[PDB]
């Protein structure tokens, strides 16, 4: 296909004043992004401008007092910045992290606009601040606003309020943000893998586990795929694909699928514990590929390891281009608590879902 690709160096400015080890590093764009020109990825895509999201835009999800609050911290001394944050759940905020979290989402605007006027077929955003645990009024996990969340309700405001968006998670933390946000839309189906431990890994909510499935017209729209037991790999993923993600996503027939791609999930992830490797990120993409006529945007999320998140973005962003997928060959059998994980979701969502039964 033709692959869109939005990337800039600004994005880099957000950083942490009092702890410049911690994992969500400025250089994870930017490693990202070498990667691609270093694979020669970058010569084959459409560079797409990034671009501020307004207020305006940001409002599609968020309240004024949120937007509003993270506008001042611009302006803050850094006793204020530091205070400011401790107000969240895992927050560290610079004066640049408002126009990083506005490029992040405008980056992604614009790549969504790309796709849905035919510019493009398929896009990557190399953007930071991430966003899915980002909800309607406060910052959470690293997270401003939800720029998955913002993408859905843009690309509707551009088109149609009835474009059926998938969001597909598989960051390795649930998206608390982006399922509340669409629990009661039956327009956007909200898919997520996340590494749950029975409330034990963050966010640490009941919220993340397979029982939660929408509210009212959203009844169904929600699919969370919680994994209990720790390590989970390349099996997993392809078993939750083929039973879960691939039969709900054909019935569902999105217009559009954003992929909230966290790559912490990845083998060598610090913060993730999991094991999937490029290739199976290359599997994941390409089964996405067969959906909404290819009509796929991968907005980057969490991923802390720069070799890991830069081979996995690069395998993905190739699959785009209509690479072949590496074989994914000798596949081992499933984790137990794994087939438990899918036949819990199946029970949950069969009710909705005939292709399941
Ligand atoms: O966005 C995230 N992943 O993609 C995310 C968000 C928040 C957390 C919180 N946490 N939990 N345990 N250690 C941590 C750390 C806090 C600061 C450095 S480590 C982990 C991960
Ligand atoms: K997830
Ligand atoms: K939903
Ligand atoms: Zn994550």
């Amino acid at each position: 296909p033709i692959t869109g690709l939005v990337y800039d160096q600004r994005m880099m400015l957000h950083h942490n004043m009092w702890d410049s080890h911690h994992p969500e590093l400025p250089q994870r764009i930017s490693r990202i992004f070498s990667r691609h020109e270093e694979l020669r990825l970058l010569s084959r895509c459409h560079r797409i401008p990034a671009r501020l999201a307004t207020e305006e835009e940001l409002a599609l999800c968020h309240s004024s007092k949120h937007i509003s609050i993270i506008k001042s911290s611009e302006h803050m001394k850094p006793r204020d910045l530091n205070r400011l944050g401790d107000e969240y759940n895992s927050i560290f905020i610079s004066n640049e992290s408002y126009t990083c979290a506005l490029l992040a989402a405008g980056s992604c605007f614009n790549s969504a606009q790309a796709i849905l006027t035919g510019q493009v077929r398929n896009a990557v955003a190399i953007v930071r601040p991430p966003g899915h645990h980002a909800e309607k009024d406060t910052a959470c996990g690293f997270c401003f606003f939800n720029t998955a969340a913002l993408t859905a309700r843009y690309a509707q405001s551009i088109t149609r309020e009835s474009l059926r968006v998938l969001i597909v998670d598989w960051d390795v933390h649930h998206g608390n943000g982006t399922q509340h946000i669409f629990e009661e839309d039956d327009s956007v189906l909200y898919i997520s893998l996340h590494r749950y431990e029975d409330g034990a890994f963050f966010p640490n909510s009941e919220d993340a586990n397979y029982d939660k499935v929408g509210l009212g017209k959203g009844r169904g729209y929600n699919v969370n795929i919680p994994w209990n037991g720790g390590k989970m790999g390349d099996p997993e993923y392809m078993a939750a694909f083929h039973h879960l993600v691939m039969p709900i996503a054909r019935e569902f027939a999105p217009e559009l699928v954003l992929v909230s791609a966290g790559f912490d999930a990845a083998r060598g992830d610090p913060l993730g514990g999991f094991q999937v490797t490029p290739e199976g990120y290359a599997h994941l993409t390409h089964q996405l590929m067969s959906l909404a006529a290819g009509r796929v945007l991968i907005i980057l999320e969490g991923g802390y390891n720069l070799t890991s998140i830069s081979e996995s973005m690069s395998m993905c962003t190739s699959m785009l281009l209509g690479d072949s997928p590496p074989s994914l060959d000798h596949l081992t059998p499933l984790k137990t608590s794994a087939t438990v994980s899918i036949n819990n979701v199946l029970r949950a969502h069969a009710p909705f879902w005939s292709s399941l039964r």
